[PDB]
C-alpha cells in the first residue's frame, strides 16, 4: 500500500486566499468568482456600436459576433456598451463579485459590421475608428457614432454611470490593457500590422491607465495580458528589446520597472495587477497536455497531473521547451512574484487565461483543483480559466472550491500550513475562515493512477475535531457527491484511504 503523511498546523503560515482566483472567461457550469471579458475578440470591440473583428480567427471579419455570442437581445444591439453591460449584468445575476473588462489599446476598433476587412483597409481606413484614451471634451452617454474616434475614458464613464465606481457593490472592479499585445501583429494585423515595441506598449499602458483612473480612481488596471512565455521573456522578440531590455533579465522586469517609474512620476499607482496567460507547454506521451490532447494517452494524462508543479515546485522539470531552456525562470509563479518584489512591490498577480487540458477527463479535474490550490496558497489575486462548458471535470475542480455541496459551501479564505510527504502522488491544501479554525477545510488530491493512497493526517489546531464531512469527484462522475464522514479522530489524527484519481474536500469540525 502507498502511505502518505499529511501534517497541518492551523496556526502557521496563515495568509488570505484572494476570492477572485476561481473565475472564468466563458459561461461555465460552475460557481465562479470572477468573470473576464477578454481574449482576441475584445481588441477591436467598439463600445459605441458593439461591432468587433475576428482577426485571424475568421478572415478579419467585422461583425455582430460579440452581440450574438453574449446573448444580447436584438433590441439592445445599437445601445452603447450592450455587449459589456449584458456581460456584467449576467455576472451580477450569478453573484460574481469581480468583473474584469478589456479596454482597447491596439489602436483602432471596428467601424461597422460589414464583413471582411481587406489588407488594403488596414487601419486607418473607413473600416476602423481610431481609439483615443482621453476625450478631452465633456463625456456623453450617447457617444457620437459619426465621428472618427472612440474614447476609452468615455466608455469607462458610461459603465461607472450605470453601475457605480469600482468601490461600490455593483461596480466593475478591473480593466485590462487590451489582450496579447505581442500577438497584435499576428492576430490583428489589420489593426496593428507592426510588431509591438516595448516603448509603444509602455506609452499606451501608462496613458490608458491615467485616463481610466481619472474617471474611476478605484478601478484596478491589469496588464499586459501576455500570451505566453516568449512574450514574458522578450515581448516576442520585440524590435526594440535589444535596446530597451539592456540590464533586464526579462520583459516582465522592464514592464514592472517602467510602470513603477511612470506611477512615481504621476503620483499614483498605474499598474494594479500583472496579468499573464499561461497555457502549459508540458508534454507527456509525445504531445502537449492541452490543445488537441488525446484523453486515451495515459502518459499525457500522467503529465497533466504533474504539470501544475511547474507553477511552484523548484524540483520539478517538465518535458517542454520551457523546462529545457528556461530553467532560470522556473518555477514560474515564484519568478513572477520575485520580479514584482524587486521592481514594483505591492503589484498583484493574475492568470487571466489558462487551460491544463483534459477538461472532460478526471485528470483535467484533478489538475484544475491542484492549480486552484496553488493559486490560493502562493498568492495569486485573480484567475480566469479559458474554455467552454463541455469541460465538466474542470468545472468540478472549480466547484470543489466554490460550491462543493450545491448550496454554496466553499473552501476557506485563509490558507494554513499543510504539508504532504509525497508531492508526486498527492497534493493537499488547507484553509480556515477568517481568523477562526473552528472549521478546517482540506482539499486532498490523489494523483495515483491505478492504486488507492492511504493518508495519515496529523493536525495541530486550537480545536479538537470530531467529524470530517467529505465531498468528492472521481472517474465515476464529475458530479461532486457527499461521501461517508470521517469519524475516528484521535487527538486530531486520523487515517483516510482514497481511491486512485480522486479529488476530495474534507470539512473538519
Ligand atoms: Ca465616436
Ligand atoms: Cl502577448
Ligand atoms: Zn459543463
Amino acid at each position: 500500500a502507498k502511505v502518505v503523511d499529511i501534517r497541518i498546523d492551523t496556526s502557521a503560515e496563515r495568509k488570505p486566499i484572494s476570492p477572485y482566483i476561481y473565475g472564468s472567461n466563458q459561461e461555465l457550469d460552475a460557481t465562479v468568482t470572477a468573470k473576464r471579458f477578454g481574449g482576441n475578440r475584445t481588441t477591436g470591440y467598439n463600445w459605441e456600436n458593439n461591432f468587433s473583428n475576428a482577426g485571424s480567427d475568421w478572415l478579419h471579419y467585422s461583425d455582430t459576433y460579440l452581440l450574438e455570442d453574449g446573448g444580447v437581445p436584438k433590441g439592445e444591439w445599437s445601445t452603447p456598451a450592450s455587449v459589456v453591460t449584458t456581460f456584467h449584468d449576467k455576472a451580477l445575476s450569478k453573484n460574481v463579485p469581480y468583473t474584469l473588462i478589456t479596454l482597447q489599446a491596439a489602436g483602432y476598433v471596428s467601424a461597422d459590421g460589414n464583413g471582411p476587412v481587406s489588407q488594403e483597409e488596414t487601419a486607418p481606413s473607413s473600416r476602423w475608428k481610431e481609439v483615443k484614451f482621453e476625450k478631452g471634451a465633456p463625456f456623453s452617454l450617447t457617444p457620437d457614432t459619426e465621428d472618427d474616434y472612440v474614447y476609452m475614458d468615455e466608455f469607462v464613464n458610461y459603465l461607472v454611470n450605470k453601475y457605480g465606481n469600482a468601490s461600490t457593490p455593483t461596480g466593475i472592479k478591473g480593466y485590462s490593457i487590451d489582450n496579447e499585445p505581442a500577438l497584435w501583429s499576428h492576430t490583428h494585423p489589420r489593426i496593428h500590422p507592426d510588431n509591438v515595441t516595448a516603448k509603444e506598449l509602455i506609452e499606451k499602458s501608462v496613458a490608458l491607465s491615467k485616463a481610466v483612473k481619472k474617471v474611476d480612481p478605484y478601478a484596478e488596471i491589469f496588464g499586459p495580458a501576455l500570451y505566453g512565455f516568449a512574450a514574458y521573456e522578450t515581448l516576442q522578440s520585440a524590435p526594440d528589446w535589444g535596446t530597451e531590455g539592456e540590464g533586464y533579465r526579462w520583459f516582465i522586469d522592464y514592464y514592472l520597472d517602467k510602470m513603477k517609474k511612470a506611477s512615481d512620476e504621476e503620483g499614483k499607482r498605474l499598474l494594479d495587477v500583472l496579468d499573464v496567460h499561461w497555457y502549459p507547454e508540458a508534454r507527456g506521451g509525445g504531445e502537449r497536455i492541452c490543445f488537441g490532447a488525446d484523453p486515451r494517452n495515459i502518459e499525457t494524462n500522467k503529465a497533466r497531473l504533474q504539470a501544475p508543479r511547474t507553477l511552484w515546485d523548484p524540483t520539478y522539470i517538465e518535458d517542454s521547451w520551457i523546462g529545457q531552456w528556461k530553467k532560470d525562470f522556473l518555477p514560474i509563479l515564484p519568478n513572477l512574484l520575485d520580479s514584482i518584489e524587486k521592481y514594483y512591490p505591492g503589484t498583484k498577480l493574475a492568470i487571466t487565461e489558462y487551460d491544463y487540458g483534459g477538461g472532460n477527463h478526471i485528470t483535467g479535474g484533478i489538475a484544475q483543483a491542484d492549480v486552484l490550490g496553488i493559486f490560493g496558497k502562493y498568492g495569486v489575486y485573480l484567475a480566469t480559466f479559458w474554455g467552454d462548458a463541455s469541460n465538466n471535470y474542470t468545472e468540478a475542480g472549480i466547484n470543489l472550491y466554490t460550491n462543493y455541496d450545491g448550496k454554496g459551501g466553499k473552501f476557506g479564505d485563509t490558507s494554513v500550513k499543510c504539508e504532504t510527504s509525497d508531492i508526486e502522488v498527492s497534493s493537499a491544501y488547507a484553509s480556515i475562515v477568517g481568523e477562526d479554525d473552528s472549521k478546517l477545510h482540506i482539499i486532498l488530491l490523489n494523483k495515483n493512477y491505478d492504486q488507492p493512497t492511504t493518508f495519515n493526517f496529523s493536525i495541530d489546531s486550537s480545536k479538537n475535531y470530531t467529524i470530517g464531512n467529505v465531498w468528492a469527484f472521481d472517474r465515476g462522475s464529475s458530479n461532486i457527491t457527499q461521501r461517508t464522514p470521517i469519524v475516528n479522530i484521535k487527538d486530531n489524527t486520523f487515517t483516510y484511504t482514497v481511491p486512485a484519481l480522486t479529488a476530495c474536500h474534507i470539512v473538519l469540525e
